[PDB]
């Protein structure tokens, strides 16, 4: 129902757009990217190296992008305040360039005549929501919001289930992270974090991740009880989370399997998956879950100290959660 | 002897700098990069993911980069005309940003007080030299020159030897090319060539290459008798050239081995290598040859139609040829 605009036709822009048509839960009506011409948008959307060719039709027609006959207005504005979202009928705007992630910078879209803005990335100040965890806390007073880190979306559902059933005393998260577009193939220059500037093909690269601190925001009971770090490795797609955590109430590893499977079939259906199959990363390519619990891969030392493993498709799962969130926002309109 | 400045501390900047100290044939006295602070230069120079830690000492000391006690003036100028090369004593300037590759744009360095400029990349108009092939054609009248494509440096020495001994009627070159910094890990945006914008980890990517046309410039007899294309593949370093070519004078494949080995031991020593060992790409990591002929890997259909294979370290070989060229220019001063 709700008409949506997308600022930035990157991996996220394009895959959010894919999810919109794939699910039909919202309607893309407008796209802004100053660094991509319309003809190139057709190419970049149609062919995905990782998710394969688009299941549908896409063509350029009289300066509009036409996906399954649905025509889409294109803008080429460097400055977000000058996008005429209102004119094109864009109610909600997905901010997916990841350079306007503050309340202040993201707000520019409201000038164009957007009603609401969803930042497809963590925000320093804008409120963060993770579907299945704290999305019920959205109300219509919020004009600008964030859908958090892809990693945060994987970790929070699992964390919720564990904290609800046994209570997390304290936890430490490692994510093994497939490669992002903020990384380099060889070269050198990367202003602020030096490790991220190293060649991504060749090595395992440590990296920071506020994803653990951020779960503390969406599940406020867990505030300051989690932190973590990341290793970037050269797989094209699909990442994994390793939550090492202390429980207050004892839990045989079989009990943890039960409550997680239970949640996957019930309140967190389609968000938290569960599997006992002997899976590997690429088995999750184009999986729409936020988080899939690997029962086999996890290990427990005792009934109060366990390592839980959860797979997530960094691109596809999050992309679908952005759409799912907007759909929910539109229901509460 | 000659004092040298380097514009741009990229893969090429840094490895040219390495070769300067490693061989001691020139002396780096100045470095300009506006996008890298001095402390980060230390990091990026010291550690190479591919060639390993620098065999020597490097530290920042009072705003200077100090490599083996040799201190180096740092500049932070976006605009090349405003670099005070003369002040820092930089006689020759290595233009290694690859965005000032025209006579016109590269000329800016002369304003700073550089005497000569060497473009570490093909140029549209500036004269190109390949060591061992046409470097004798340099004279002091030339203020701005190019050291050609890394690929051109691999192809030309081989081509010379073959054309000198048997004559190339016509040839077609394929290069399988390790990844460059003009490629992407996943993302999307790449203005002009769409294929180069695709994910470099995941796939084999066709790409254009004027390297074959360019050999026609350095060996003028071969003008318009070669062309080719490239495939980019996800290896960190080391590329290979596949020259398919028609000979006018008959040549058993054993004759070709003989004349190439001969050249490698004699007039093209240290530029053209020869090997019969059953080698692979990574066996050429940090090899300083412009081109190493794989005797085993090549194949011949008949005495007039053969496929010749030659390995080159895209970074290290070329870096060393830049230094070797400047050294020669300085001898002719
Ligand atoms: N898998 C993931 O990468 C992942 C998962 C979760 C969250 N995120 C977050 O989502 C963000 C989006 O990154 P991406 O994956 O799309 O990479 P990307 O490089 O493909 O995306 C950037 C796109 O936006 C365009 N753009 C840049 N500046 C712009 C401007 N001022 N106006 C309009 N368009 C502009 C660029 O041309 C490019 O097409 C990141 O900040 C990241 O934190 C990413
Ligand atoms: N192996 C190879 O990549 C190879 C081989 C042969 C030739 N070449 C050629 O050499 C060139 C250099 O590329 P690279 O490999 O160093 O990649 P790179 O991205 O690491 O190099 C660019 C460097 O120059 C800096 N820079 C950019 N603009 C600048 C400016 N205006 N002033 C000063 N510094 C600036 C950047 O910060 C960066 O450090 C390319 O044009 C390429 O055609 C490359």
């Amino acid at each position: 129902k709700v008409k949506v605009g997308v600022n930035g036709f990157g991996r996220i822009g394009r895959l959010v757009t894919r999810a919109a048509f794939n699910s039909g839960k919202v309607d893309i009506v407008a796209i802004n990217d100053p660094f991509i011409d319309l003809n190139y948008m057709v190419y970049m959307f149609q062919y995905d190296s990782t998710h394969g060719k688009f299941h549908g039709t896409v063509k350029a027609e009289n300066g509009k992008l036409v996906i399954n006959g649905n025509p889409i207005t294109i803008f080429q504005e460097r400055d977000p305040s000058k996008i005429k979202w209102g004119d094109a009928g864009a109610e909600y705007v997905v901010e997916s360039t990841g350079v306007f992630t503050t309340m202040e910078k993201a707000g520019a879209h409201l000038q164009g005549g957007a009603k609401r803005v969803i930042i497809s990335a963590p925000s320093a100040d804008a409120p963060m929501f993770v579907m299945g965890v704290n999305h019920e806390k959205y109300d219509n007073s919020l004009k600008i919001i964030s859908n958090a880190s892809c990693t945060t979306n994987c970790l929070a559902p699992l964390a919720k289930v564990i904290h609800d059933n046994f209570g997390i005393v304290e936890g430490l998260m490692t994510t093994v992270h497939a490669i992002t577009a903020t990384q380099k193939t060889v070269d050198g220059p990367s202003g602020k974090l030096w490790r991220d500037g190293r060649g991504a093909l060749q090595n395992i690269i440590p990296a920071s991740t506020g994803a653990a601190k951020a779960v503390g925001k969406v599940i406020p009971e867990l505030n300051g009880k989690l932190t973590g770090m990341a290793f970037r490795v050269p797989t094209a797609n699909v990442s994994v989370v390793d939550l090492t955590c202390r429980l207050e109430k004892p839990a045989k590893y079989d009990d943890i399997k039960k409550v997680v499977k239970q949640a996957s079939e019930g309140p967190l259906l389609g968000i938290l998956g569960y599997t006992e199959h002997q899976v590997v990363s690429s088995d999750f390519n184009s999986d729409t879950h936020s988080s899939t619990f690997d029962a086999g891969a996890g290990i427990a030392l005792n009934d109060h100290f366990v390592k839980l493993i959860s797979w997530y498709d960094n691109e596809f799962g999050y992309s679908n959660r952005v759409v799912d969130l907007m759909a929910h926002m539109a229901s509460k309109e």
